[PDB]
């Protein structure tokens, strides 16, 4: 397990082979989660890209956080989708926290510490635990079948995952980088594998 | 009596059956009131919605606080209406306080602690006490006949009602959430009934 | 004499009969003056309106402070006009101080503590003492012949008048509401008569 | 010698006769200078105007600081011109400092404490001591031949002149109005001659 | 060695012959570098210009930092180019730091302390040390063959070079002008030769 603190993964070249795979010590299926990650790319005005792809043997978009050009953030669970329209994107690092609860279907999406309105998605579903988690690519099979036009170019870091919906107060401490304990996927205790042109570098964001 | 402090009602999906009814322990008719409530929705650019709807068996728009698409806030009492035109809408939680006095007919409308110009509506009228208060819908009968195109999608909370016009200073302490005592409808002592797809969740706003 | 501190006159409907008349104990004619007042209205994009009208039996526009739509402020003394162009105007309460000196004819106009450039008007003129001062209407005869399209809708207060040009430092004190001593017309010691639909209410501005 | 501190010259009418002449106790020609001044006018969007005219028997534009409509500031020495483009202009008092060095021909222009890029003008030239310094007008003969379309309307003050290029640090203390010692033309100790409609008034800028 | 602290080179005319050449003690070739500098010019809207130009007898664009009109910054190493698009640009001094590493090919570009996204360029290349470094011009032969349409006009200073990629934290102390030790090219210990119309003056930026 590596402390990746103060570091980011860098995807400096457009490739369909470059990705990192994150491994979860996960067993019980997720009835709810929060995923938070900090990323930086200039593609936002150019094309869509996959921020965070979680896949299962049955479902290649089991969780996907996707920037879709001109639309904004696409958040999709169990192959279903909602949009959080973004009117004008800015060339700066962006922190996102997004969380989903099966009991209510409530999705929260938080961008740079400000909440988007809660939306309903896929009420009562369960996210499978037998998961392939990938950064840098969108996977259309379990751990594979990437597309070059969907790769992330730029940096991703602070990828942390919880099996419960963080409260707004908790999410604020994440955004301020207070101390917190991710119990599904922990940037301070990460397990990962690297393929292709990918690098570990000091994080550009504070 | 429930303390709803730091909690909001969430209407996550458009429907004509999800609503909350609020119960007022009210005997005398109102010669004046202040309604304050804090709400959050992204519908504003898209369609109209009922923020707060007070009805009586003789009048289905006895008090209505309504967002009119492209217009702004519509405030109407006793079936008559005035507009507080809003030039451009931010996508953020908004706190409104509206107050009406029969003796003068003066309407005060306050948005995020800044006053709109005072306007005249229904001088000498009186609002009935035997009333249905509903959040999330506009009611065209004494407690029913909603319309899906008028349902609120998003969050509402801190709904407080007084049987008198708050001074500007008092309204400022509401907006800052200083201590205050609502004597018609109190968020810290609320009595309510939930119907349909409505959830109680931590408030997104501070 | 009434302390009107913290209070404003409210003109909540368009009418040609709602006005207040202010009484000045003047005897000696004015060679110079400053008038300061704080007002709030939403008419500014809609139509022109009289802010402050001082009339004498020979001259209905002996002093007029007038908002001319798309123009901005019209300041007129002795029936003669100068324009302080305002290109776009915020929907907020506005403090104005305007000072005129016969000896030089210099007009200073101050809006929310910022000076406009000094302009010349009616060098050597003198404003008569035996005067009718009216708020909310434009006098086309000595104390009468109002026009509905020229009435103020909204609030006016802190109306203070001096028979001398305040220095810029003094005017900055007025803008901050420090202690000051108006020696022609004093909000803290006002003499007035109310006519028609007009109300006295807590001031909305700080 | 008069202390003009906290005072400005006011040119309230457009005219070709109102000007003030400033007397320099100047006995050695200038190989370099700094001139700094505060002025305030609304002409900027309307027409060109003479901010500071320094003339000699040999040349009527020995130094000229001139606002030229839609262009911005024209700075000219020895009859030759450079422009400092100002794309959009604000209705506020403006402080300028401008300093020229013969040895390098470097012109520094500073507006409200921010430097414009250094530019070259009249390297090796020598500005004459036999000087007519005029405020409010552009003099096209030695102390005369004004043009009404070129007069300043508004205020000018704190005119200070040095026979050397101030460092950026010194310029910053002028902009903040720290204590300083002008050794050519001193507002603390000015010698001046007023002609026509010009007034001395308290300064409007801080 | 000269301490050039608080000082800048000034290029006040467009010319072919105005340049300065900088010398390095360097002998071992650069597998990586950081170059940081302050420059100030008004050309950005008008034409392209060379900010920093490092050449070797094999390659006249061995490192080039170039402003290309409407593009923004062009960063080129070994004759190969990448763009950091700048959407809109304004007349202020600008601090840039640019760092390249052969092992990864990662380019960092920092403008006024904010990072641009890391990009890939000329992975595994090696930059020769037997080098001509020139400010003010772009050299298309080893120390020669400039073009007037590519000269810098305005100021350049604080030119510091390291043979390693500064961390983000180190680059932040450069931007704040903390103490630091450039081990290739040091503004506090500079060796240089001046040709043509060039001057040394107090820096305009803080
Ligand atoms: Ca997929
Ligand atoms: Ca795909
Ligand atoms: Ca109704
Ligand atoms: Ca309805
Ligand atoms: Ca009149
Ligand atoms: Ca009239
Ligand atoms: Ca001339
Ligand atoms: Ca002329
Ligand atoms: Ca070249
Ligand atoms: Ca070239």
């Amino acid at each position: 397990q590596t402390d990746m603190s103060r570091k980011a993964f860098v995807f400096p070249k457009e490739s369909d082979t470059s990705y990192v795979s994150l491994k979860a010590p996960l067993t019980k299926p997720l009835k709810a989660f929060t995923v938070c990650l900090h990323f930086y790319t200039e593609l936002s005005s150019t094309r869509g890209y996959s921020i965070f792809s979680y896949a299962t043997k049955r479902q290649d978009n089991e969780i996907l956080i996707f920037w879709s050009k001109d639309i904004g953030y696409s958040f999709t669970v169990g192959g279903s989708e909602i949009l959080f329209e973004v009117p004008e994107v800015t060339v700066a690092p962006v922190h996102i926290c997004t969380s989903w609860e099966s009991a209510s279907g409530i999705v929260e999406f938080w961008v740079d510490g400000k909440p988007r309105v809660r939306k309903s998605l896929k009420k009562g579903y369960t996210v499978g635990a037998e998961a392939s988690i990938i950064l840098g690519q969108e996977q259309d099979s379990f751990g594979g079948n990437f597309e070059g036009s969907q790769s992330l170019v730029g940096d991703i870091g602070n990828v942390n995952m919880w099996d419960f919906v963080l409260s707004p107060d908790e999410i604020n401490t994440i955004y301020l980088g207070g101390p917190f304990s991710p119990n599904v996927l922990n940037w301070r205790a990460l397990k990962y594998e690297v393929q292709g042109e990918v690098f570990t570098k000091p994080q550009l964001w504070p």
